[PDB]
C-alpha cells in the first residue's frame, strides 16, 4: 500500500509503547539479553477514517496486509525480531491502534569495573526509516511503557524501565531516521560474594601470613608457597563467577592486589632466612615482628584506597 | 474472520487444557525447560452450528483458516510456541473441539536454597486477549490435563501436574486479559550426593585433621595446607554438579563452613608451633589434645545448626 | 480432503517402515541423538484405484497436496521432524507408497550403570491420532526398516535395528492412537579405558602405597597427600569421558573406593607415627608390614564385589 | 511435471559438479565440517528443446518450478543443504544446465591415530532415488568440479578436491540409487606441538629424574610425586588440544608412556630407599647411578619403538 | 521476471553500499564475526522508467517480487544472509534505490601471531553472477558506505570501515563474476594483559628464583619444583584469555621461554647441590651466586629478543 497523505507540511509522529512481559538470558561476556514484549504502535491514517453511523460499529478490526503499517525496526538486534501481530484497531478518526508480542536479542554494553556492585543501564533502540513521499517521527506513550512485575533477571534487581522522551532525529544515507532510546536499569545483586569469592580467598591469605610466627625456611616455603597455588586453585574454582574483560575490575584489582602480597610475603621469608644465615638473627627477626603488623595493617590501607579508587 | 457475537452481556468462556506429552531439558543455570504437549481448547461458536438430519454428519471437521480461533499464548516463553494443529471438531451445538501438539521453552524461577533436597514448581501460565467486540476469559477442563506416565526428567521426581482453575483476570494496556497457571511439581532425586560430594570432602577434611595427632611443624603444615589443596581441587571437580546461584545455597554454606575449618586448624597448628618454640609445650598439647574432640564435636554442633537453620 | 471411507466396521492399518541413513550427534548428557531417515508408509485409499488399461499407466505419481496423507508423528522427539517428501506412488488397486527423507532430534533414555561396559536401547516413537470418521492403527513392513551398513556412533558399536511389529493401542484424550516401538541397539566400545583411566589412577594409588616401605612421617604424609592431590587433578583431567548421572556408575563406584583407600592410607600411616612416636616401634612397624598385603588384597577383593554387584 | 522420456531402454545420465566456494568449522570431536559451494547439474530434457531461428534466444531462462528437476540429495549430511538456485539454462537441443549455491553440515569419519601428523580425507556423498518411469544415473563433470585458492581451514592444508568418477549403483527399498563421493583431501599442520606439548612435558619428566643425582628420600618423594602433579596439571593445559577418542592415538600412546616413567622412577626411589636403610648402600647407589642412563635410554628406545609402531 | 536490455555492447553497473549498523560476536577460534547492516544498491531498469506528470507521483514504491533484482550474494558467509527489504525507490529515468537490513556471519582469516597487539582486517566480500543475456559488474558509493558510531567490538578499537572501488572480475564455471572487498580494521585493546597475565606469572618465575639465595636442597626442590605448579595452574586460570593457535604467537612464545627457565633453575638446584655434596662448595656456591644475576639477565635479553623477532 502507501502512506497517509500529509496535514500540511509536517511529519506523521507515531506513538510507540513497549511492555515487558519477560526478561531474561543475560550474558555478561557476550553484552546481551534476551526480552519477550508487547509493542504498541498508533499514527493517524484519515484514508482509514469512517463514520460510525452509516457502519454501525465503532472499531474496525484489520489484518496487517490490508493496512499500511509504519516499518518500524531495532537498531541493536542481533536478527528479526520474531514478532507476531495481537491485534489491529481503527477507531472512527483514522487512528490505528497496533499491538505486537516480540522476542528479541538485545546488543546493550555493559561495564563491569565496579563489580560486583555495579548497575547496569539496558538499551532498546527504536528505529523508523522516513520515505520519500512522507517524512516520519516517533513519540512515546507513557501509559503504553511499562514492565509486568514477575519479571526476573537472578543475580539483578530490575529498578526501571522508562524510555528518553525526545527521539533522536538525524540523517542516514540521504533520509531522515527518528531513533527512540529504551532504558531498563539494573543494579547488581551478589550477596554471596563475599561467602564464597572474599571469604575463602582471605583464609588463603591469612594461612600464608602464619610464616611471620615462624623460623623453619623449610616451612616457612610450604606455607607461602603451598598457599599461593591454593590461592590459584581458588581463583580456577570462582573464575566462572569473575568477568572476562579487557578492562580492570574492581574484584579484578583486589584479586591482583592478593598476587602481589603473595610476592612480598616470599621477598620476607627470604630475606628472613638470608639473615639469619648470614650470621645477624637481630634483624632477621626485627623484620619477620613487623611484618606481623606492616602485612595486615598494609592489605587494609591498600584495600580502602582502591575502594575508594573504583567508588 | 470475527468472533462469535455474545449470549447477552457475558463473556467468552474458553475450556484449556493441557497434556504433557514429554518433558525434558531442564536448564538449572537458565532456570529454562522444554515440554512438548497437547492443548485443548473448547468455546461455543453459534455461528457455525448446524442441523445434523440436514447435513449429514454430526462432527464437521475443519481447517484453522476457515474457523475462528481465539488469540490464545503462553507468557512466560522464550519464542513462538512452534504448535500444528491436530485436529477441529465442530459439534451440531456449534462447540469447537480444538486440539494442538506444541514444544515450547519455558522460563519458570527455580529455588536452589535447599539444594539438592529442593523441590521446584514450576509454571506455565495462558493468556488470552480480550478484543473490543467481545470480552475473553479462560477456564480448566479437568479431563483434558494430564501427563504421560513415561515423562522423564532425569534426576528428579515429576510429583504432580496440576492447573489453577481460578484465572487472574486483569487490566493491560487499555484490554482484558485471562491468565491460567499450570503447575509442575518436581522434587530432587540426587542419590550420589553424599558418596561423591560430602563423603570425599569429609575424607579430605578427616586427613587434615590427623595433625591433631602429631607435633611436626614441617608435618602439620603439609598435612593442613595439602589437605586444603586437595579440598579446592575437590571442589572443582564437583564444580559442575554445584549450582550457580547469586544466594546462599545449604550445600554452598557447608562447603563454606569447610573453609572456615581450615583456616582454624591452621590457626590452632600455628598456636601449637609457636607455644612448643616459646618453651612452653605444656600448653602446645593441651590444646592439640583438647582440638582432638574440639573439632569433630564442633564440626557435628555447627553441622545440625545449619541443616535445621535450612530445613 | 478427507480420509478414505471403510472396507466395513474396520480400522485403515498403515504399514511404516524406517531405513536410517547416518545415526549422529548422540548426547550422554542430554539423553538425545540425531539421525537422517527414510519413512516409508502404505494405505489403500480406495478412491484413488483406477483402471490400467483406460489411463495407461500404471502407477500415478502424485504430490503431498493432491492427496490424503494420515497424519504421522514421532513421539519422543525435541520438535518438527523437518521432512521433505522423496516420491509418492499409486498402483492401481489404491495402495499408496509414500516416502520421505527426515531429520530428527530423538530423547531415548540412557542407564550408565554398567559404565563403560553398558549397552544402550534406543527408541523412536511412531504415532498417529485416528479422527471421528474412521479409526487409524500402524503396521510395519519389515522389508522397507533397516539401516544402511556406513551408519556410525564412533565410540558405540551399532547392533540391530529392530521393531516392535505388535502397535500399542490406547484411548488419549477422548480418541484413539496407534503407537509403534522402534529400538536401535548399540553396546560401548571405549578401548581406551584401561589405558587412559584404569592404568593411571591405579599407578597414582600404588605410589601412595610405598608409603608402607617407609617410616618418614614427613615422607609419608607427602606421599599420602601429595598423590592424593594427583588422583583428583587426575580425575578433573578424566572428567570430561566419565558421565554426569544423578544415580551411581560401576566406574563411580571404583572412584569413590580409591577416595576411601587414601583415607584409609592415611589412617594407617597416623597410626604408624602415633605409635613409635608413644615409645612402642614394635606394633607400629607390625601394622605397616601388613598393611604391605593388607592394602592390595583387601582392594582386589572390594574390586572383585563391586564387578561381581553390577554385573 | 513428470521425468523426460528415454532415448530407447537407457538411463538419464546427471552430470555433477562442485565449486568449493568456503570450507570451514571443522569439530575435531563430531566429525563434522561445514561447506559453501556451487553445485552443477547437467541433463538432456528433449520436451524442453526449441528452434533457435524461431524463438529468437539461443538459451532460455526458466524458473525452477516451470522445469523439472532430479531430485539430488548429499547422503553423509546433518540436514536439509539450504540451497538457492543461482541461474538454468536451457540449450537449443534440450540441455538444462542448473546451478545452486549450497551450505551443508557434512558427517565424514576422521582418524587421529596418527595425530597430530595425520591427514584426512573428507567425504561428500552424491544421491538420486531413481523413480518408476525412468532410472537415474550420476556423471561427473571434470571442469564444474574445483575449489576457490582463498578454501582456508586453519590447522591444516587443503591438499586436493577430487571426485569418483565412476558412481555407486545399488537397490535400495525396491529402486535404483546412484551415489557419487567427492573427496576432500587435508593433511594436518599444527607447527608448535613440540613447543607447547612434548618440550614443555618433556622438561616436567627430566626435571623427575634428577632424583637419580640424589640420596634424600624426602627430597626424591618431593621431586618425583611433585613433577608427577606438574604433569597431569600440564596435561589438563594442553587437554583442549588433545582428540577425545575412544581408541588409542600416537600422542596418547606418548602420554600413557610418561604416567608409567613416573611409576618406574617411583619405584627407583624407593628401592634406593629401602637398602640405604636396610644397610646396604653398596646396591642402592649401583642403581641409582645406572637409573642416570637406564631411564633416558629405555625412554628414546621405547619412543622409538611406538613412531616406529604408527608411523 | 527477466533483467534490463543493454545500452549497447556493455555492462550493467550496480551501485553497492554497506553501512554498518551492529558488528558484535567474533569469535577469535572459529574466525567468525556477526554483523546487522543495511546493503544499498542501485541499476538502471528503464521498463520501469515513467512520466511524473501522468502518473501524479515522482517515485513509485515496489515490492521485491515485481521489480527485477540483481542476485547479490556474500562470498564468505556462513548461510543465508537473513535480510529483509527496508525500501525500493525507482525515479522517473528507471534508477532503482535498494535497501535491505541484513544479518550475517562473517568468516574472514585472524593472524594472532602479535597477540595482544595483533590488528585485524575483516573482509566482507559481496558478489554478482553474470547472466547470459547481459553482463553485471559491482561498483562503489561511497556516500553509502559507513558505519555507526556506537558500533562496539569489546576488547578492540573499530578503526576504519573501507571498501577496494575496483572490483575484481573474474571467470567461474563458464561464466563472469564481479567481487567487491569491504575491510573492516580494527587493532586489539587489551588493557589488563600486563596486570593479570605478564605481572602474576613473572611474580610465579621470580619466587622461583630466590633458590638462588637458599643452599637447602630440600626448599629449593620445594621453591622451584611447587613455583613451577604454580605458573601451570596459572597458566589454566589464563587458558580462556589465550589463543588457541596451530602457530606460535608472541604470548604463545614468552609462555614457551618460563617452562624453559624452569628446567634452567632445577639444573642449576641439582647442580649446586651435585657438587655440595661432592665436597666442592667451592664452585657449588660460584655458580648460585652468578644465577642470582645470570637468569634475571638472559632473561631481559631473551625477551627482547622475541619482542625483537615479533616487532
Amino acid at each position: 500500500v502507501s502512506p497517509p497523505p500529509p496535514i500540511a507540511d509536517e511529519p506523521l509522529t507515531v506513538n510507540t509503547g513497549i511492555y515487558l512481559i519477560e526478561c531474561y538470558s543475560l550474558d555478561d561476556k557476550a553484552e546481551t539479553f534476551k526480552v519477550n514484549a508487547f509493542l504498541s504502535l498508533s499514527w493517524k491514517d484519515r484514508r482509514l477514517a469512517f463514520d460510525p453511523v452509516r457502519s454501525g460499529v465503532r472499531v474496525k478490526t484489520y489484518e496487517p496486509e490490508a493496512i499500511w503499517i509504519p516499518e518500524i525496526r531495532f537498531v541493536n538486534v542481533e536478527n528479526a525480531r520474531d514478532a507476531d501481530v495481537v491485534d489491529i484497531s481503527v477507531s472512527p478518526d483514522g487512528t490505528v491502534q497496533y499491538l505486537e508480542r516480540f522476542s528479541a536479542r538485545v546488543l546493550s554494553p555493559l561495564d563491569f569495573r565496579r563489580y560486583p556492585f555495579d548497575s547496569q543501564t539496558l538499551h532498546i533502540y527504536l528505529i523508523v526509516r522516513s520515505v520519500d513521499t512522507r517524512n516520519i517521527v516517533l513519540a512515546v506513550d507513557l501509559e503504553k511503557v511499562g514492565k509486568n512485575d514477575d519479571v526476573f533477571l537472578t543475580g539483578w534487581d530490575i529498578e526501571s524501565f522508562t524510555a528518553v522522551v525526545k527521539p533522536a532525529n538525524f540523517a542516514l544515507e540521504d533520509r531522515l531516521e527518528s531513533k527512540l532510546d529504551y532504558q531498563l536499569r539494573i543494579s547488581r545483586q551478589y550477596f554471596s560474594y563475599i561467602p564464597n569469592i572474599i571469604l575463602p580467598m582471605l583464609f588463603i591469605l591469612f594461612i600464608s601470613w602464619t610464616a611471620f610466627w615462624s623460623t623453619s625456611y623449610e616451612a616457612n616455603v610450604t606455607l607461602v608457597v603451598s598457599t599461593l597455588i591454593a590461592q590459584i586453585a581458588f581463583n580456577i574454582l570462582v573464575e566462572t563467577n569473575l568477568p572476562k574483560t579487557p578492562y580492570m575490575t574492581y574484584t579484578g584489582a583486589i584479586i591482583f592486589m592478593i598476587y602481589l602480597f603473595y610476592f612480598v610475603a616470599v621477598i620476607e621469608v627470604t630475606v628472613q632466612h638470608y639473615l639469619k644465615v648470614e650470621s645477624q638473627p637481630a634483624r632477621a627477626a626485627s623484620i619477620t615482628r613487623a611484618s606481623r603488623i606492616a602485612f595486615p595493617v598494609v592489605f587494609l590501607l591498600a584495600n580502602i584506597i582502591l575502594a575508594f579508587l573504583f567508588f
